[PDB]
């Protein structure tokens, strides 16, 4: 059942990165990047989970 997600177990990072990727939170959250996820994810204590890749 689209069983993925990104590294985040580094962040917060000092960071981010040009490409773009859209991601969705398994909280319906989307982003932009992995680096605004993993800070959301980082900032949900880490319990913010990768639902899925590109927008939501």
């Amino acid at each position: 059942l689209a069983a993925v997600s990104v590294d985040c177990s580094e962040y917060p990072k000092d960071a981010c990165t040009l490409e773009y990727r859209p991601l969705c939170g398994s909280d319906n959250k989307t982003y932009g990047n992995k680096c605004n996820f993993c800070n959301a994810v980082v900032e949900s204590n880490g319990t913010l989970t990768l639902s899925h890749f590109g927008k939501c």
